[PDB]
RNA sequence: UUUUUUUUUUUUUUUUUUUUUUUUUUCUCCUCUUUUUUUUUUUU
């Protein structure tokens, strides 16, 4: 954007996503395993469960979602 | 005018017992060919 002077602020935002999985957990180990994210050209394969982030973490809609805004 | 007699359905009951899925074969065996092995990168 431009602030009240008129120069350009930049900013990446990054989805935050470290609250549903804490140290030592079960999902931490499962991803501790699934070191990367396999793609075959039909389907992807989603590291989490299939709800947690494909809906929980997902950038849709207009629904609040934690983040990460370096600035 | 035709009297009298010739037995019948074996007797018996008031005996103890301390095991256990199965069960027993078949031999050694020529994997064909552009390669070192590619690799950053970004959009999931």
């Amino acid at each position: 954007r431009t602030l009240n002077n008129g120069n350009l602020e930049l900013g990446v935002h990054i989805a935050d996503v470290t609250h549903f999985v804490a140290p030592n957990s079960y999902i931490d180990i499962e991803a501790r395993t699934r070191a990367t994210t396999y793609y075959l050209a039909d389907r992807r394969y989603d590291m989490l469960p299939s709800v947690l982030s494909a809906d929980l973490c997902s950038l849709l809609g207009g629904v609040d979602r934690y983040a990460v805004s370096i600035m």
